[PDB]
RNA sequence: UAUGUGAUGGAACCUCUCCGGAUAAUUCUAUCUCUUCUG
């Protein structure tokens, strides 16, 4: 397709990926902290703990 | 709610250090209570 030098936004996709959206939930809203939860991890050295 | 000839992020241990310890005989004698009416 060549679609350098193309920024493209209505030219030919003989193959395009759309979005995937979580099934049942197309329309809901809620909030970040009230589905994910948020932790640190790290990193050792392995050599001193 | 991406934009398309190129995403090892499964590509990273919240790891490391610190006596719930210290002191104490389950023992034993002095009152308690305020208004009485001329005495």
């Amino acid at each position: 397709e060549k679609s350098s030098k193309t920024s493209k936004s209505p030219v030919l996709n003989n193959v395009n990926f759309s979005n995937f959206n979580v099934l049942g939930k197309e329309k809901e809203f809620l909030n970040i902290e009230d589905v994910a939860d948020m932790r640190v991890v790290n990193r050792v050295d392995q050599q001193s703990g």
